[PDB]
């Protein structure tokens, strides 16, 4: 369940309990599946399904069909999808803030009249490309390059850790276009790249130890001509989209490890409950009682924290240290929460019938997979350096 | 520098801004030495100077003098003062919310006007007595006999751990009737007993660890006359205003860890950039900006979690399991801050020339003072045992 | 890659290098293929060739063919073969320990005789069967009995949780014969059964999250009729065969968190003197050298705990209370180093392709494994309740 | 009490229990006043009753006074010491091993005999200075500069936090010769300093937040006259002589927070076995179980660590790696220690009527004193990078 002290207005509350009934009537009995397969079969259906039920393009404004609600919103249905199932909350994450707040941010009229028609209804899959092979978190060091032939852009590089790589239909592609300018930031430029064109294709999906379900693998660039049309944002100024970026996709994501340890707490009670030792029920232990009170606090301080600076952001004061750090506590916190969930379960929590192990294998995603701590930390560091 | 993600209104920002101009004024420089000496001799002054602010009652009714603001103005208040002094701070805490707090929610008309306008306006003291010598935290287990003779109760018993002791002109005493009752919690009634009746005498001031300045005694009725008028609550039926007191003062004092965290960090972070080693300031070491960020991550979690669940009392969203999880959050993340607070110093905070080790002891009481942080865990996990 | 610091002595230092080229050619390149494949297919091979190297009966005397070395040694071997492959080493473990310990302590002339040789020898497998799917740590309260139908023994029940179950050739069964009883301890007696008896059989192999390879089922008991030669101990005597075992299998079982935390340590310090990032290698950076210097000091305070306290026991001064505390520190550490060492490899941690997942998840059975970790410390606790 | 699992000798386990009958009725006994009042009456008669026993030569051979031992009975003797009070335990470290040590293994045949004879039969008190207040953790960037006018060196400088100051009748002091050359290292060298010197005078003392009772003031020196017959080492060569004993000082002040832990194990174990709460002694909880359990293993995980290092000092295997990480992880859990410590006890526990403030206050100081644990860190980190 969950209460008021959130601070959840009208029209937030009712769409948790909305995606919350959805999850548990489609996704919840699917996620054990998806994890074993390392597949989502129902992946399309699923994507029309939540852009006819609105939670697409929910930080979208009303144009094209979007919701034209604030962060909180999204913050709260990534929550709520990640409890359902962690794996396919990465890729909603990846689908929804990666790449549909770059195209409503930084793209143009005619841009996003042309993708978010058909990326909010669940057509089109939204994948972001920044790291590669060789830059894990030195994002600026990429080496795609992008050569300028009249109105068309040929680039010749590799990607990898691409969320939603072989499914997605348009990707926001980061390009070096010049590899001479003095400051490193200064060369690189943000591409649409579109599926079908010449030059493009996509490796094998990679087999990760958590998150089994959302595809992932290499992109590889062959002469691929990008017309000039498809730029984002304006030409060796893609480092001011990407950063400014960086800050709400670790901030929405977040969302992700709050409802992981939801379900883990969700799960872990009524076990504690049922399973009864030395005559009487194992919950009534002291020592149970205690891990329960700590789960349940570093839960609730984590999801306050959250939803507080997602407030925050919705009346215009966005700032790079917070973002960062609410997803590093709670990525922090939810790995401690998980690994105490499945030390309640004793025996039972180490087979993979039960869902405790697939709860621990996907808080560690999003202590690598959205920056690493090390990151976070120095970019929280360096805000106060700068006063 | 406080941010506005917190969630506050412009007057909760005003109040703040005006706390902390009237504090750094008049209590921030007198705060070493308050600690030093465990001292206060301008106490009576700075009470009253905090009633002509209306602070003191800033949860009573407008009609007794008071502000009539709810308890979030409350927790930004304690905050507030424990920011420039820990001492003062469980001062004000004590004052405010165990007796003048107690008065307004199960007091009479009567006792409310004779005693309530003289605690708002800095007159009298407020003090509360629930520990005992032989009973910290079974308080059910209590030994103060309270036998009436016509319409006089006749106390006779010791009371260990009295906060504000010797300053209280008007105390709140809970003591136990029967003693021979089945139900042991159905036995205790709480008196109202003030400075003057005959057998009421103060012992002298015990020397602690931290919050040095906050008079704590024990307190001993030999055969004192409390007349049946001053009684707090239903008689023999003193347990429900027992607890009630105990579930919300944990959130009110949520305010000193927050308010500790909040000065090592004003402390420290600018510290950090006026030392230099290497060649270099400290404050760009990258594990020095990892302590900054776990610290500004722990204080700013704590922050919104306390005032997300006090927001949620002031509309009837009261819950013992809540209060008493902040608490034990708050204190267990302000004694791992304070603690990392000093190594950022390194030499300069093993010294008592630096506030860095005042904090620290101050810090320590929150994990042992009003409820064992064991018992916190206890009450928390019988709160799911129930559903 | 080990250090001196062990004090080991020479002979003691030719096992752990003979070890080590043993297992980095025969068991640690198919390491991945056993986890991914959770199936053994050279087990009997992998056991017969050890037992040509003595480690098998290396706490066995050596009339049996054993080898008549101390704890230390097996300890040692034990770290080894986890280091290697930590789903090998469970059941090493619990084959060796459990069974040849549990022989020889309790085990008359003609049971010694008839098993341990070719249990030495590799020929024959050993488990030990005291848990059940009711009953995981409080082993007393066991359902399974047995009644004496003349000069035989017909038991009856489940057992669950088994170490190689259908591998064991000979296995050690708790078995009630006793019900009456006031105290419950004094019903439970021990059993040799060996496989193919009538009545006994094996249901399936089950799945779990890590240790993939390690054979464990359940064990079904039909109306088996075990003879009355092939009791361990004495009549109504089981209790006090099995808590001897258990203290001495926490013990032997610490070296597998310990050559976990080793392997994590072997794996991650080389890795981060190769990748570079921001111009330079991930390794300088001091971030991570903090992780390092953390996770060594932490494997080496474990480690020396563990080998101090294994040669306590081997004096004839052993105790319930440091068998369980050391074991349960070591499988904290080594989860808590794990969780480190993974995010240290940043993406290609959260893959397959490399083991920091595998030893992850291989960590987390020793918390719910051999003893859960709430009822060590409740173990610890009683030790001071009893003086 | 403790036991002979810590590896200790019989020699070593007499030694053991001599030392904790003397300091009994002698140092712990007082150890309340000493806190209280930040001085030792009867500092140099306790110095001359155990120059008597010669634990002041532990290491030294008997040709000079001392015993002739190994640096495992100096971390063994420094554990009996700092236990039963805290307060002088600093001392005889600043006296033994940073001193007399010093001059045992870096001196000549003249200095071996003017100093020593006096320091190790406790006549006079020895002290090492290498700290400043511009260099606390840059130790090689110091700015006493050392002008030779002949055979004489002038030392022209300050230097701060110099334990043992105002009473060391010999200090080794660190100066810089040569502030021009360019390696740093190449530029200190070592002195001995003599109480009664020409120029050389001490400051008021701190009053330090913790380890009151063992004195520190700042060094001040205004045209010095230090002969060159007092040179320690060689000139423009004290690179390995300043970090030889820094090395051997955190190996044997390692033994330090060990004392800490088994006072705070020694006055919590009977306490919780005394008091009563909710009809049941506190002892018998299982949350106090847990934490009783958690001190128990932390202490004797940090006691096996020092003592395994100390064995292999003792050998030639020698590495300040491991010195380091024992230390550091000492003061890491002792600090946690001494705060479950003062959880256990409740109210009694913050009074200074109980050590269990004193345990905390003196537990802070490793973490930061005698080399921090960044420090520590980054010497481990480059250890590893080297390789
Ligand atoms: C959740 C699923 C999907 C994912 O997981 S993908 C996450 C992306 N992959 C990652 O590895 C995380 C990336 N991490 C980072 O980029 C680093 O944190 C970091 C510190 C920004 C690296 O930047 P550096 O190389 O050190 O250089 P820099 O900080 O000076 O930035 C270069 C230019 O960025 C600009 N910038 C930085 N923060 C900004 C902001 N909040 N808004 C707008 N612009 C910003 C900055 O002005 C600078 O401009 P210029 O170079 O001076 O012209
Ligand atoms: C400067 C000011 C700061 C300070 O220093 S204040 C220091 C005083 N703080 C303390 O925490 C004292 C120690 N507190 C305690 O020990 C706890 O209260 C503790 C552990 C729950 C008491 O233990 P128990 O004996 O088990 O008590 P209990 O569980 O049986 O009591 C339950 C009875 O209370 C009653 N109750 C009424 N309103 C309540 C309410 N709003 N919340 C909780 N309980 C409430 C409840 O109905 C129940 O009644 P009944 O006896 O079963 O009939
Ligand atoms: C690959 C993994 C390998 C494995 O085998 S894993 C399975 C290990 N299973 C576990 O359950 C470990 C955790 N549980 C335990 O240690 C015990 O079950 C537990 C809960 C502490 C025992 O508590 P209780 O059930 O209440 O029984 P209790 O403590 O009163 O003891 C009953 C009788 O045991 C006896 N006992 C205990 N330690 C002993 C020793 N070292 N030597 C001889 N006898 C010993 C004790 O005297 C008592 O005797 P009695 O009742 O007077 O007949
Ligand atoms: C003898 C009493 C010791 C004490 O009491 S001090 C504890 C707290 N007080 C302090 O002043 C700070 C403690 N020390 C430190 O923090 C470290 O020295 C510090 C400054 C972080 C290390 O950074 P750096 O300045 O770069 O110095 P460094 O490590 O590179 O060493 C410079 C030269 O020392 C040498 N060195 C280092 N460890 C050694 C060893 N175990 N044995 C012999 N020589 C050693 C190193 O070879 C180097 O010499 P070279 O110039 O390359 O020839
Ligand atoms: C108005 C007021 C003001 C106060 N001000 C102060 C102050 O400023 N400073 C101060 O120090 N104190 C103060 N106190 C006292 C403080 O409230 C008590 O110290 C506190 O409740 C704990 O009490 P105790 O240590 O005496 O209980 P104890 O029972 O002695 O507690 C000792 C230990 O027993 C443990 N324990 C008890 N029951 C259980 C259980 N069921 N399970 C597990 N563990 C258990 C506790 O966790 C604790 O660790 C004040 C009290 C009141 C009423
Ligand atoms: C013989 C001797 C006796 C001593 N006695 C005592 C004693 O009695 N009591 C005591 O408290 N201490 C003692 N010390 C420790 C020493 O005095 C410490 O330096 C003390 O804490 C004084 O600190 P400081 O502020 O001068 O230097 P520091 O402790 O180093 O403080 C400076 C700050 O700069 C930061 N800093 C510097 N470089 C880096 C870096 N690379 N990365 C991150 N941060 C960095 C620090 O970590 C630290 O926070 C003793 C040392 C010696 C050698
Ligand atoms: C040879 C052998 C091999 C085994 N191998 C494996 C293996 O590979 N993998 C595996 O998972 N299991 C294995 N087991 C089973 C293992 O022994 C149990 O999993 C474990 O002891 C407890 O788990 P449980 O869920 O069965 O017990 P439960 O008692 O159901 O444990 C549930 C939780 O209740 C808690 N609890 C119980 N009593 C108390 C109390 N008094 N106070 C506080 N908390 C309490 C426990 O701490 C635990 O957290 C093996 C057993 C044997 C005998
Ligand atoms: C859309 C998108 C989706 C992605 N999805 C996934 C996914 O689902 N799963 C996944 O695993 N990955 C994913 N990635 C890759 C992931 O974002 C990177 O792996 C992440 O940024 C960390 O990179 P790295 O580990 O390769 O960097 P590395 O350099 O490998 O990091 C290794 C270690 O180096 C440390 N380090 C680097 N710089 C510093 C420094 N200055 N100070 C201290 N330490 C440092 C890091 O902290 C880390 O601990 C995705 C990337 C993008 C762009």
């Amino acid at each position: 369940v969950d209460d008021a002290i959130n601070g959840l207005s009208e029209e937030q509350r009712q769409l948790r309990q909305t995606m919350a009934k959805f999850l548990q009537e489609h996704l919840a009995p699917k996620a054990q599946e998806i994890d074993r397969s390392n597949e989502f079969k129902n992946l399309r259906e699923f994507w029309k399904q939540l852009g006819n039920l609105g939670v697409l393009g929910i930080t979208a404004p009303v144009q094209y069909g979007g919701s034209g609600l604030g962060y909180l919103e999204h913050v709260l249905v990534m929550e709520e999808i990640s409890r359902a199932s962690g794996a396919v909350g990465l890729s909603y994450g990846a689908h929804s803030n990666l790449c549909i707040n770059q195209l409503v941010r930084n793209g143009n009229e005619a841009q996003k009249e042309k993708y978010l028609p058909k990326l909010i209804s669940g057509e089109y899959i939204g994948a972001l490309a920044m790291s590669e092979p060789n830059a894990g978190s030195d994002v600026v060091s990429m080496k795609l390059k992008a050569e300028k032939k009249g109105n068309h852009y040929i680039l010749n590089g590799n990607k990898f850790w691409i969320t939603n790589g072989p499914d997605a239909d348009v990707l926001i592609v980061y390009a070096k276009t010049d590899l001479a300018a003095v400051p490193a930031s200064r060369g690189i430029t943000a591409f649409i790249v579109e599926k079908g064109m010449p030059g493009f294709s996509t490796s094998k999906k990679l087999d990760k130890l958590g998150m089994r379900g959302s595809n992932t693998c290499e992109l590889i660039f062959e002469d691929c001509k990008i017309p000039a049309a498809n730029i984002l944002g304006h030409e060796n100024k893609g480092v001011y989209v990407l950063m400014s970026g960086l800050d709400l996709a670790r901030l929405v994501l977040a969302g992700g490890p709050l409802g992981l340890m939801q379900a883990v707490l969700d799960h872990t009670i009524p076990y504690l409950h049922v399973r009864e030792a030395f005559g009487q029920k194992i919950g009534h232990f002291q020592l149970m009682q205690g891990k329960m009170a700590d789960m349940y606090t570093r839960l609730m301080a984590c999801r306050q924290y959250v939803y507080n600076v997602a407030k925050a952001c919705d009346e215009g004061h966005c700032t790079a240290k917070d973002c960062a750090g609410v997803i590093l506590y709670s990525a922090e916190c939810a790995t401690q929460v998980a690994l105490d969930g499945i030390q309640c379960f004793g025996g039972n929590g180490y087979i993979n019938d039960f869902p405790m192990g697939r709860f621990l294998r996907d808080a560690k995603l999003y202590e690598i997979g959205a920056g690493t701590s090390e990151v976070r930390r120095l970019v929280i560091g360096r805000a106060f350096n700068a006063d």
